[PDB]
């Protein structure tokens, strides 16, 4: 019955006897009172369940120092197993032998995938132990062989770090999270190990949280207040560990897709555990990133993955949730095969109860913990299927075994398909997907971002209509994407009355409600999603860490992704792009011309739309993949800042990025959380108020107000052919030239900082006033400007000077 | 030894002696030190020299008379009296006496009166009022024995030569091609009048040579000056209804004396010094144009003078022999194709020889380089001629004759002596042929305004001896206002003609159906010339400034006559505005004008004040004003508000270090090209708005130039040469200073190669958009990649 009371296993030279513990919470936390720490898992499947305890020494050579089987009697409250260990010594680390039934030694039981050869990780870890280094290989051990602990090289024992002691705590120095209104913000994408893993950071700690720190400054000064870091929880970076033919390079897991663990930092992101530090230095490493972030008004972004783990299908490796409850934590066929629509080899079963608590747990545990700002939900759209349920595991009354049960216990339909237990066959899009109601009310969560990229590998596509609850949800818009990239490039089709659109936030996906006559989710479940929602809940990308890069989508018509090893089938098909005249590096001087333009007509569009923009590490100054559009298995320079090509800047782009992100920022018109109207924003073409939505057009333009009687004129012109535009008249004002990537830099965008002074730009303000004053303005094929409205001037005509 | 004359000796002189008929005027005997005084007439009976102190002259009274004997003090027709020992602070005149043709209707022409004293028309130098507009004494004029006709026409005198020689220090004439010339028109009084001059001497020839330097830094290297012959600027002596001011002859279009400096521009003679002192002041203004690489043109008018018609002042041709001096009809009337009252009989012998023995002397006595001609026309005329006089063997009085003994065919018609009609322009005129091949003059320059007032026009063929002779280009003018402010009708054709040095006009063999002069007379003159035939403007003293004629179109003339026809456009309004958008267009205009104007092949003249927009307030033909309509505005210069004076320095330097528009053959379809919107795709169509071209350096490079003069804007296709992109330099489109992209005092090397880094988009696209009403020029450069790449 009571907590406190000996559950009967002896003590050893490094514990007190063991004490009955308790089910909440879940993890391995500090007893208040007592000083010990309890431990708590769940299972609903386990036989046995044994906590195994390792110092680092035995860690790496594949055995256990000690293990402490539980009473099922004692140790255990519902499917909540427990101890409690008095005493414990620091230096140990811990995990969970799982003994049970396995589906391949018994038909019968079909999902069940218990092993006790392996010892699985706990889930609401706060800290992973197994490999130090990035890239470093697990140690040479006779894996397989009796006794031995850990998979294959690549895939080691890895074992779970005690909570810290009472009396050390983090120093937050009084730090919060920001609450930045959304509509604020300019998200930078980012990844840790890729922001200064190349020789030119010269920072510190090449590669990791600190050395993110080191060069945070950077991010300040190009304007952005927000960064999206990639996969930051514990992943396996030697997943795909092997050699590229034509090569001696490796390809890795690089991005981090592919999640071994939840609540723990990844450890080979910590420059203190590369050092020999204990596990939870990664904790306060990543702690330190975060305050560093906020104090340079810098929010933090979390992408998460969700939507499958890296214990892939039945292939994979053993090393947490399929050891523990398989039938829980994925989603499974009545025969127990893996659903795959992540398309990553599993999917977990996200609205399954316990499921759900882990996800809720997990988010809070970040926001709480490590007072982070908001998520990006990878593949979002299957946090809206509905999950697999199975009977709970009915035991013989005399006998006290386990008794069989009709379908392995998998609750079907009459015709054999797999059920949520509530009457929803497993998989279906629900409207009213749990999991994401209680992400969108949670308290705890309430002043925290979210957003989704609300589609998954199985075609379905949830953009404009993510079950959002009240505006509550943002969502990646690669229609924004596709629409930018073709209008830009020069394309017929609806392009031009499409890109208005994308500029004004795309009310024609959130705020119009009329759906697509064959779009299934628009129809039917995401219904009540349509409407409801502000520009803010556009997330607009031209690039992302997907797909080509900002260079490589004006240098490459086609995808080059051959050194990927799955023979160039991965990456996006159709990418809108055009190589401006000739595939990849070219000599020719007209092509580079044009790339220079296209570049900044790319990053125009993106900064001067309503919605919210985010920027893909490198597009602020030209970096390239060499035509990979996927680069998600490479460590190298690929996928790396090149803080020598920044600096060298050598056409001035990232000055013009730079200039155009702080101009943005300071741009109230642009940053709105309702649709502009026709008083805010009017078209026009050659001619005022003459806009052109044919199917041939080349060319959008508008003036946006800032209620003070001023504004901007802003003109995309995407023909081959130069212009000559007449502009509307604001009766005693004149337009200014601000942007203009017709012009060789710094002449493109006329703002004062270190290379233009206030005398420079006046200057060159005087220069066109015949033209301006005329109202006339001249324009390079493929290019853009932005224009501001002064009160005229006469005297800008007479002598400069 | 030349005899004793016979008259006494007296204070001032010795008894005189007999004296020569040659030199012509008062010189020097190298014999005794006399001066010898000579004098033509074949139609006087008398002669007697008079001689003032300038006291006497002051008041109206002559110090000595000597007459002349008619036999020992005259060989032919020339009179001529010595007189040694001659106090040479005394001037001189001529009572000439003989008969009258209102006393005596029998001799038509003749209008001797021997109540006045005639000027020597080979005075050195004249005095008669020290000071410009300074009244002559209020004297009883004609009442016995009182000299002079007015107080605005008291009676003048001439300087003896001098017994200490101007020190040139080695000056002589340029001898400058004449392609490498650009004139600038100027005034001698309006150069430096205007008390923002800040000169010691405003107004004078002293006063110009202060400000010589602007002229050289501005780049002119010849400079045509308005009359500097004597003249009386107060013939037109008159006040002027709407004000205090009075009108004068102020630009000096009627001349008294052809050998004498105006002594009125002399800031020596104004203080009291002898007359001759304009001489030596002249002399320095002329030395110190040379030491600038500045040439010296004047501007001369010997197809009329300033006694005017039978009703104007007898002060020197009409008293000493009024029928070889003037172009009359048989009745004695005067010819007037001048305009001006008279009409000189240009191509009679004596007078012939006058005008040459004056040109001699200017480019001898005062290192001239060069006469512009005014109404040259009138110099191509036959003249009149009359029998000599009939005198009875007997009794010794005047005979009568035959129609007054005018030289008249049988209907009645004045002829030259030769069968010719009097007026009949010649193919072949002694005087233009004696003018061109004289070897005194071989190296000084000759430009003929080929027109007079009697609709004779000879542009393009005045007789010019193989190319002797330049021409005021007035079709330049017309062309060039016409397409520069938009005009339907061939200037756009004409115009590409008018930038190649119009050999439309000057190698063009084939005359027009209804031309007279180019199919008779001037037939054999209509070619074998080069584009330095070519004198070209767009404004002048005469007419419309360059930025009135961008201001007004319609002349503005009250406070006086002048150009009905001006072909200008005010640009939107009537004068000065506060329209924004017609100032802008004015200022691009005047750019435009100028770019034509310096752009073409040819020889540019620049009239004074159009380098910084001088107005005259819309006045058109301010011949009457001394006042700042004609003064340059020297504080307006130093303001240069919009930069335009910046801008025509620049083009002028630029013009200079260019060979290809200083050319002395005429451009082929090697040299240049024409271009519009497209290349080589002109547009020659009565609509037409834009003319542009290519023009080669013979070394690889060369200019694009283009004036849109439509109302809208354009994107120019330029053609592509290889390795090659076009670089800006000039914009008319652009504010100050960016219209003109050249190192100075403005801009820096940085700040040029920085604005055409700028453009290196458009440029390398071979794309350029223009403004309407503007002009540019581009400088072809070798392709550098990197142009694109950051600036720095
Ligand atoms: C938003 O969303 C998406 C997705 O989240 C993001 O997309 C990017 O990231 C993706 C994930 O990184 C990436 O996809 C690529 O990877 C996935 C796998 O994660 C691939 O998925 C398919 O293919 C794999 C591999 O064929 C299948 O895996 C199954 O089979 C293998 C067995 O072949 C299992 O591997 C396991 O066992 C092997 C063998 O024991 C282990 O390898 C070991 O031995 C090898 C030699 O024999 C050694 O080479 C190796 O070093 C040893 O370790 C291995 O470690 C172990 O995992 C799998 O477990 C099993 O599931 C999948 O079933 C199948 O779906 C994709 O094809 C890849 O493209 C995307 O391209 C990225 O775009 C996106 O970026 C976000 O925005
Ligand atoms: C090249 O080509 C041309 C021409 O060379 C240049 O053109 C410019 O210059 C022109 C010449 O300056 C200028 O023309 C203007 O002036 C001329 C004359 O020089 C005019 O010619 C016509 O009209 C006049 C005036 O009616 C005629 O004059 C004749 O009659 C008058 C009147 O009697 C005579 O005047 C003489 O008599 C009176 C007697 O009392 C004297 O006046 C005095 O009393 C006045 C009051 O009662 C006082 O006010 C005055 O101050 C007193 O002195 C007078 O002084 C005296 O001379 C004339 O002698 C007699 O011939 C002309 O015959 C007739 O042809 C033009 O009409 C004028 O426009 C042009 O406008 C310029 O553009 C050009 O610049 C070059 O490119
Ligand atoms: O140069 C003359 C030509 O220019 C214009 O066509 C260009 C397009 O604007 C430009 O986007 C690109 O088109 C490519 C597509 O974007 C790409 O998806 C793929 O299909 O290849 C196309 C080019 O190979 O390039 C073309 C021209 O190269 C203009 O639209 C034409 O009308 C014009 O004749
Ligand atoms: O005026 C404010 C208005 O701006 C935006 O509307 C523009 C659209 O974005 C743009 O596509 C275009 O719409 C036209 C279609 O493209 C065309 O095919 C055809 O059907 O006509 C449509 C209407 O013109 O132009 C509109 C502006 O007229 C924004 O989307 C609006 O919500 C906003 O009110
Ligand atoms: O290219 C060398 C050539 O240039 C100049 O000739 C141009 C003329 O000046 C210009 O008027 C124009 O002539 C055209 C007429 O206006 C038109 O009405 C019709 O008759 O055709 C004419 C041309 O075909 O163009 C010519 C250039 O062709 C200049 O006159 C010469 O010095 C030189 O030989
Ligand atoms: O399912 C995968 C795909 O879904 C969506 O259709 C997106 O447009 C695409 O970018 C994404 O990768």
């Amino acid at each position: 019955k009571l907590f406190c009371e000996p559950s009967g296993q002896p003590a050893s030279t490094a514990y007190g006897p063991a004490l009955t513990g308790r089910p909440a919470p879940l993890g391995a936390s500090i007893d208040a009172d007592t000083g010990a720490i309890n431990f708590s898992v769940f299972s609903s499947s386990a036989e046995s369940v044994s906590l195994v305890l390792f110092t680092e020494a035995d860690l790496n050579a594949g055995r256990a120092t000690f293990e402490i089987p539980l009473d099922p009697y004692v140790n255990r409250t519902g499917d909540v197993w427990h101890i409690m260990l008095p005493d414990l010594r620091d230096d140990l680390l811990y995990g969970y032998r799982v003994e049970g039934v396995h589906q391949e030694e018994d038909k019968d039981y079909p999902g069940m995938r218990h092993d006790k050869r392996r010892v699985v990780l706990d889930p609401y870890a706060v800290a992973v132990l197994n490999r130090r280094r990035w890239g470093q290989m697990g140690p040479n051990l006779p894996y397989g062989e009796e006794g031995v602990l850990g998979v294959m090289p690549t895939w080691p024992q890895a074992a779970a770090a005690l909570p810290a002691a009472r009396g050390s705590a983090f120093d937050w120095e009084g730090d919060t999270p920001l609450n930045l209104p959304m509509e604020s913000l300019v998200i930078y994408e980012a990844h840790v190990r890729g922001f200064t893993a190349h020789a030119s950071s010269g920072v510190a700690a090449p590669g990791t949280y600190a050395g993110m720190v080191e060069r945070l400054d950077y991010l300040k000064s190009l304007g952005v207040n927000a960064i999206e870091l990639l996969p930051v929880f514990e992943f396996n970076e030697l997943e795909y560990y092997s050699q590229i033919p034509g090569s001696d390079q490796y390809r890795f897991n690089f991005w981090g897709y592919s999640t071994v663990n939840y609540f723990s930092p990844m450890g080979r992101f910590s420059a203190a555990v590369g050092q020999g530090a204990p596990a939870r230095a990664s904790c306060d490493e990543f702690k330190q990133l975060v305050k560093e972030c906020h104090r340079r008004g810098i929010e933090v972004i979390l992408d998460v993955v969700f939507n499958h783990t890296a214990e892939g299908n039945e292939r994979g490796p053993t090393i947490s949730f399929r050891g523990l409850d398989n039938r829980v934590y994925y989603m499974l066929a009545p025969g127990g095969e893996y659903y795959n629509y992540s398309g990553c080899g599993n999917t977990l079963n996200c609205n399954q109860p316990v499921v759900r608590q882990f996800i809720l747990d997990c988010l809070k545990h970040w926001v709480t913990e490590y007072h982070v700002d908001g998520f990006r939900f990878d593949l979002a759209s299957i946090l809206t299927r509905a999950h697999s349920a199975w009977h709970p595991q009915q035991y013989d009354q005399e006998t006290g075994q386990r008794v069989a049960m009709s379908s392995g216990g998998a609750i079907v339909t009459a015709e054999g398909i797999m059920t949520d237990g509530a009457g929803v066959p497993t998989g279906y899009p629900l409207a009213d997907p749990p999991l994401v109601e209680s992400i969108s009310e949670d308290p705890v969560l309430r002043n925290t971002k979210m957003i989704a990229e609300a589609w998954d590998c199985d075609g379905l596509n949830q953009v404009g209509a993510f079950p959002h609850y009240g505006g509550r949800w943002s969502e990646w818009n690669g229609k924004f994407r596709d629409v930018v990239r073709n209008f830009i490039k020069g394309t017929d089709g609806p392009w031009a009355g499409d890109f208005a659109s994308a500029i004004c936030g795309s009310p024609n996906i959130y705020a119009n409600n009329t759906p697509h006559e064959t779009d299934w989710w628009a129809n039917n479940g995401g219904r009540q999603w349509k409407g409801g929602r502000g520009p803010h809940a556009s997330i607009n990308f031209v690039a992302a860490h997907d797909g080509f890069t900002l260079a490589d989508m004006v240098a490459y018509n086609n995808k080059h992704n051959e050194a990927n090893g799955e023979n160039n089938r991965d990456g996006e098909q159709h990418n809108n792009s055009w190589n401006c005249g000739e595939e990849g590096p070219t000599t020719k001087w007209e092509v580079n011309r044009l790339r220079q333009r296209q570049m900044r007509n790319l990053t125009g569009a993106l900064l001067l739309s309503c919605g919210v923009p985010m920027i893909n590490m490198g597009d602020e100054y030209g970096h390239s993949k060499n035509g990979n559009n996927n680069t998600y298995c490479h460590d190298s320079e690929l996928n790396y800042l090149r803080w020598d090509q920044l600096a060298e800047d050598p056409h001035g782009f990232n000055r013009f990025v730079r200039l155009l992100i702080h101009f943005r920022r300071a741009t109230p018109a642009l940053q709105r959380t309702t649709f502009v109207n026709d008083k805010d924003i009017q078209w026009h073409g050659e001619l005022p108020n003459t806009p052109d939505w044919t199917d041939t057009s080349r060319l959008v333009a508008f003036t946006l107000h800032d209620g003070k009687g001023g504004g901007l004129y802003v003109a995309f012109n995407t023909s081959h052919l130069p212009k000559l535009l007449q502009l509307p008249k604001w009766g005693g004002r004149v337009w200014q030239p601000l942007v203009d990537t017709s012009k060789v830099a710094p002449y493109d965008f006329l703002a004062v900082d270190g290379v233009l002074s206030a005398e420079d730009v006046a200057a060159a303000r005087r220069q066109m006033a015949m033209w301006t004053a005329d109202h006339t303005y001249p324009v390079l094929p493929w290019s853009c400007i932005v224009l501001q409205s002064a009160p005229e001037d006469p005297a800008a005509t007479s002598m400069i000077k």
